[PDB]
């Protein structure tokens, strides 16, 4: 499942690069190189005790922003299988990186990226 997971990490970063956390305004969220590695490792660890391994997983991603927890997206890891377990990935964005843009920001220069924390959680639950 290692190549499946590597590819998933790529899809995840593409997703986070245009994340919407509570509004329509996308934010360019970046995963530290270490986070990508640790996340992948843990997803794999949790999946190997399941039928079909990581292929049977439904990945559920959210980003912690202070007290809030924003849903980023959800993905069945293999289109030809019905997911039988859910992996909830909880990432974190330091709240100083968090403001309101205004209605007249067109001539503003492109937003900078925001790098996510190295801390995260993964929770697995069987689906029925």
């Amino acid at each position: 499942d290692e190549h499946l997971c590597a590819n998933l990490m790529q899809l995840l970063q593409e997703s986070l690069a245009q994340a919407r956390l509570g509004s329509r305004r996308p934010a360019r969220l970046l995963m530290p190189s270490q986070l990508v590695s640790q996340v992948g490792k843990e997803l794999l660890r949790l999946a190997y005790s399941e039928p079909c391994g990581l292929r049977g997983a439904l990945l559920d991603v959210c980003v912690e922003q202070g007290k809030s927890c924003h849903s980023v997206g959800q993905l069945a890891l293999d289109p030809s299988l019905v997911p039988t377990f859910q992996l909830t990935l909880v990432l974190r964005l330091d709240s100083r990186l968090w403001k309101i843009q205004g209605l007249f920001s067109s001539a503003n220069s492109p937003s900078q990226s925001l790098t996510l924390s190295t801390g995260f959680r993964v929770i697995k639950k069987k689906l029925y």
